[PDB]
């Protein structure tokens, strides 16, 4: 489910997260 999309996000734009 949709875990596993924020899983995708994680490998796949995380870094944008990872800023601020």
């Amino acid at each position: 489910g949709l875990f596993g999309a924020i899983a995708g996000f994680i490998e796949n734009g995380w870094e944008g997260m990872i800023d601020g």
